């Protein structure tokens, strides 16, 4: 019969489903809710704890999925699922659920390793549901755990100061974790060994609660899958006033304070902050006016309570913690996802560098590099050959690595300093599970390491010997590291903990060890931007 | 040295004397006259009515606003095709249809000049009148250019489908239009003999629209199609069109009870209203996601029965069009850049291999309309020569230009000159110096290319070379010659030759000269793929 | 580098003024919240503690004035303001700041005294930003701290239960005095000894604060200029009910129970109640009707929380917390100003008796006399001379006896009986700083104090030089008092202690002490309205 586990704040009940190969079944649970709806006066404001209930809450069916952009929510998760078909998801500000994947015997009383995963999505689209569990938690027996916050507005508009200082996305993170910190046993899950791991928003997320004090004791180790604190793009520094008065005003709100902005936007329906976010064209490249006065999404900020200062400010106090962290990035971050989804300006594969200079610029709220140093940055990259076809695949790579591949080493590299076990990886590898309108030739696109990490392979059908294999692996690695902080393992090639020698996991159809990743790269943008 | 009066059938209008560089003749120029009553409320879906009468005099020195359409979208489609040195940043207004008029005619002498009527392009989604500033072409040609608005996107071409709101609205107003023209355009130096309606993509497929119009007869005498036509598969919707307008009821928030409930309905929306509606839609855009067929990027042309009474196929198969002199041309890059920029197409890698070739091309539906098992013989018809990656690319867009522009307009074509019709062709290869900067170097002959030359950017817009410069000098003469015999060829310009059964046409850019037979080998491919 | 101070809830960033004649620059902070913005929820409720915030609150901009009629608003910013110009303002329901002019040394420790002024406006508009400390400031060497309180509608709307109590505004001012009580050490100013003073409205709070337990330790001086707590029109005595309900059926809402006007009153938007206030067409002389009907304002009730029983009442029990109070009129009260903002009939400056009869019949709302007395008040008055130019001066100074002439007077009595410190003063001036519209023949109109309270002649331009010394002695006189609970000091005339000689200050041109102040006026007056 179904399973039921006493939970602190009542009785859930969730439902059996085992895998192929194992005579164990997982214990799915669907929706469970970690904090109270974040309804109307409560919009704009840290969480609070859930209500008790009474009976027993029925937890099979796939809560709602935060507010945000209805169809780019929808084609982002269908990209990234691993699902045999995609789970088709419903709107709402009711959100902060979620799900539970345990293989743990739920009679007995078991301890197994927790993971949490944070998605990704820009702190703007993505859903826990996208993401199911099975097959990871199956194979390396693991309570896998999928957990949602608050995205756009509702999650991460700020004014800058007491009256709304922003981030409830992440303080909704930070909940997450606290109600796995106090539940998760009723699982089978051992509440003294939580990883946390996500990709783009979610490993940027990842990043900032190894940065934060709010999350002390709530993980144990890290893992950040293309994206981190660095990444320019998702974290606002400076003075964000404008912003929150561009969207009050485009809301049709007054901006005469603060509290009035904020007091003007409770009072906003759902349906109208949709509008807004609809009207703003976040996650868009805007092709017209300044690229500086250009804002494509709304995240993470210095409120003052979550981050106390600027990333970078803080990894120099080697004031965080010293959990062991997973850091990696795909060999082309920008191969054809993130572009095609950001409408970006480019057709002919023949790049100039006159043209080339010119997105550079209009990239300027992805990159943010100084008009005065745009020559320099595409000559040391588009400089290579006479190719026009060679230029505009090596402009992918200098995006690439600025957003990403660069910030990437930097968090790796003080983290190590700061006297922690640190792990790199570079993931080259092209599922079959990429859409059609993907290019043969693009290898280790953005979220191309999440079928591999999440057993793609075993629920979707089709699969490669060479695919199964890869995420057989890579699923061992993931694993290993959530229960010891050290990917190693028998019968899997030896990683290298990131120390001076700067040694990596190149994880690919051949996966050997190698160094100095982007070691270049670094320096010369470390330099360029310190003119 | 005073202000320029008019008196016109409604009352004095007041523009201002404005001089283009090397002419002494000044040009006099009127902004925002009313051609009809705003079309508010009760008036919104419903054929255009005549423009209230004024008192005293009114000042037409101003600019109007562009018809509601998307802000961001409309602004981006007129920075890169306005001829101006700086752009007009425009408003949105309902009110909206209104005309600029530019004649260098001798106001004070009886004149009787040839006038030039524009209408933008856009997908009758966006655009605006104020644009396409006609002074150059006017001060150089010695021409009266007028530019026209009309009702866009749902306010100009919602329908039912039925009596209640047939549809077309934007055509009716283009048409009110030009009845103005012909009744008041004497007192601005015109000659209402001489009328030449010409216009690019939107505008173009509207041109031949009205040749295809009854409504339209005795109204214009000469036309031009820059690269539209009535046959341009993604502007003229056949079919059940009833499933669309509900689509768009249902988002605005409106039953479907009946089609006059629907039509009710959205009539007491406000601008705001339906303009987030519009956005909720995400027009002229390629949706990535569902089933194509389904996909619906643009309200667009129906067969309503007071404008086109059949399918444009239809009407052009038998002899109901007007026999008049007709310009119809083409870009050499048709989907090169700017389109597939606009409609967020998806080519980081800018080189696809066949496979990811006939999978886009079947997203494309709405664009090209190919049934998915013709989209692998067609695909190899294009792509299989080469083996080339990026050969295959650029082959793969030529594909969607000929589909949607090409071979449309060879057919267009060859059927009025088959009606007895002076008929003329041409196809623009040239580079702008005034392109888009986000623009490869690689990119000639992209769509509206040609709109630089047409309209004399390089005797307004700052930076052109000798060759540029002669290009448009050489294309004005051209159009301006045409509008006046209907015939292009004139003294000092290489030989236009007709487009008769040799199929002789222009080949225009740094080197212009004739040639024959266009896209005769893409006519019989595709004529032939679509027979099943 | 601009001062930066530590205030319980967080760093607060001001600007430095140096004025004329004074070395250390005035430390200015402008736009200080003293409380949690009273909006939504809040609004029609006790003003609650401010949020404490992150980084360095910048103040250095004017804050909003409590949403009030505009036009209003801004024609008595105007003729009260002392600054060179009128800074025009922002309405907004967020409005509970308040300014500080420290001319301590904010680098060393001080403990200067601190004046707190409450502005007048009828309790219906005003702003604290209308005066510029400055000049008090420096010349006296005292922090003078400018308070904004709730007005109108949303500061004084009562139902005569517990549902909404009323006096809303002077909670708001308590709340501003227990702020300066924990903070304004931090700004060179002693928390012991803080002096509150106003005029009009404004002296009629600083009246109530006086008599009410709630403030009992907030203050340790008192000045009321042109105004106390038994200045009826401001006072509401009586069922009030009448007029809550009078108030819901224009905003629109039903009148079925206290709660539910409340309720309904509490969700229309900001300005569904301006324009509420406005239908009212509140202080303005209501010429059509019964007199005794008409509300010109919305002021204090006896609300039972801040108010236990009517004034009077409150003035016989002989409390044992004490505190010197000075109280203070003009001579010519209701001379231009008010009326002439309240659009008074009195417009062919002629008067006969049965006119003026008539003229105070409708004035019922401001001097509350019976029909019946009508004539001995109009003939004790008026019956002197023979021509109606002195029958109208007389009137108007019937009125203004009525009004603050008399109750002053008594209030001041009743303070001395009481064994505490009291004072008074009659201000007899013609400022230059006057309205081009008022007659140069008005002397020492309402309000006509200020700007030698405030030094306008240091901060405005051409003031002749008597002007000039009258403004130091006053200054001087304020700030004497602000740390004595004595006026009295080297280099001014003599100002007897207001005891049972009644003598008083007579300050002008030529100022000395007298005795008796109205004395005979409150006599009539007392006994008729006994009648
Ligand atoms: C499914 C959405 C498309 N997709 C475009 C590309 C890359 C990335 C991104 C977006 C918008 C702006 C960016 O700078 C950016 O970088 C990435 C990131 O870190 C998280 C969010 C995001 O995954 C998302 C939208
Ligand atoms: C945001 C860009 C503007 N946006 C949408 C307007 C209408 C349309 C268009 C453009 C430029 C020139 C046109 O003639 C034209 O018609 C439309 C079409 O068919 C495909 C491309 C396109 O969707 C795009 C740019
Ligand atoms: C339109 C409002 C009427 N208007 C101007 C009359 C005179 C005065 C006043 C009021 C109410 C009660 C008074 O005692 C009183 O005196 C004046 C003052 O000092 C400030 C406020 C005020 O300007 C206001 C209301
Ligand atoms: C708590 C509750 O709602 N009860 C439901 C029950 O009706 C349903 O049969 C079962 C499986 O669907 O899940 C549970
Ligand atoms: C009523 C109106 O539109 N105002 C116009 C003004 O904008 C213009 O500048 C002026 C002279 O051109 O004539 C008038
Ligand atoms: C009074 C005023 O605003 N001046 C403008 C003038 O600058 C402008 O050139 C003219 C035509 O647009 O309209 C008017
Ligand atoms: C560092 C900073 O933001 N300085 C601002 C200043 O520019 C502004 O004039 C003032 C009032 O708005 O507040 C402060």
């Amino acid at each position: 019969s179904p399973p039921v586990v006493d939970t602190v704040h009542g009785k859930v009940l969730g439902k059996f489903v085992s895998l192929e190969g194992f005579a164990q079944p997982v214990a799915i649970f669907l929706g469970i809710p970690f904090a109270k709806p974040p309804l109307g006066p409560l919009r704009f404001t840290p969480p609070q704890p859930a209500e008790p209930w009474s009976f027993v809450k029925n937890a099979t069916s796939y809560p709602p999925m935060c507010t945000q952009d209805p169809k780019a929510g929808q084609l982002l998760s269908e990209l990234f699922t691993n699902r045999k078909e995609n789970i088709p998801l419903k709107l709402s500000e009711d959100c902060l659920y979620l799900n539970i994947y345990t293989p743990a015997d739920l009679t007995k009383k078991n301890r197994l390793p927790v993971m949490v995963w944070i998605h990704g999505g820009g702190l703007m689209v993505g859903a826990a549901s996208t993401y199911d569990g099975l097959a990871l938690a199956a194979h390396e027996n693991v309570v896998v755990v999928t957990i949602q916050y608050r995205l756009g507005i509702w999650g991460f508009f700020s004014t800058g100061d007491e009256h709304s200082r922003g981030n409830w996305g992440h303080l909704d993170q930070v909940a997450a974790l606290r109600w796995v910190q106090d539940n998760i046993a009723s699982f089978g899950g051992n509440p003294g060994s939580v990883t946390i791991f996500g990709e783009s928003a979610g490993g940027e997320s990842v990043s900032v609660l190894v940065l934060s004090p709010l999350a002390k004791n709530l993980f144990h180790r890290a893992i950040s899958e293309s994206g981190v604190a660095l990444t320019s793009v998702l974290v606002k520094k400076g003075d964000v006033k404008p912003l929150a008065e561009q969207i009050a005003i485009t809301a049709g709100c007054k901006t005469t304070t603060s509290a009035v902005m904020v007091h003007c936007l409770r009072q906003k329906t759902e349906e109208e902050l949709l509008e807004t976010t609809l009207k703003m064209k976040f996650l868009s490249l805007d092709l017209q006016g300044d690229p500086r006065e250009s804002q494509p999404l709304l995240g993470t900020v210095i409120d003052g309570m979550l981050l106390l200062k600027t990333p970078e400010e803080l990894q120099a106090e080697r004031n965080f913690h010293t959990v062991p962290y997973m850091v990696g990035i795909n060999k082309q971050e920008f191969g054809w996802l993130i572009p095609m989804l950001m409408s970006y300006p480019l057709s002919e594969g023949q790049l100039d560098q006159k043209t080339a200079m010119s997105l550079l610029w209009k990239s300027y709220p992805l990159v943010c590099i100084a008009k005065e140093l745009i020559p320099e940055a595409t000559e040391k990259y588009l400089g290579g050959t006479d190719d026009t076809v060679k230029k505009k695949d090596l402009f992918l790579d200098l995006i690439a690595d600025v957003m990403f591949g660069v910030p990437s080493v930097i968090v790796a590299r003080n983290h190590r300093d700061a006297g922690a076990p640190t792990y790199m990886y570079e993931f080259q590898y092209r599922p079959s599970f990429s859409s059609d309108m993907k290019p043969k030739t693009v290898i280790g696109d953005h979220g191309d390491e999440l079928f591999s990490v999440f057993g793609a392979p075993f629920l979707k059908e089709g699969a490669s010997e060479e695919e199964i294999r890869l995420s057989k692996m890579v699923m061992k690695f993931w694993a290993n590291f959530a229960r010891n902080g050290n990917p190693n393992g028998e019968g899997l090639p030896h990683w290298p903990e990131y120390n001076q020698k700067e040694g990596y996991l190149q994880i690919g159809a051949n996966t050997q060890a190698a160094q100095k990743l982007k070691d270049k790269e670094v320096a010369f943008w470390t330099n360029l931007f310190a003119k």
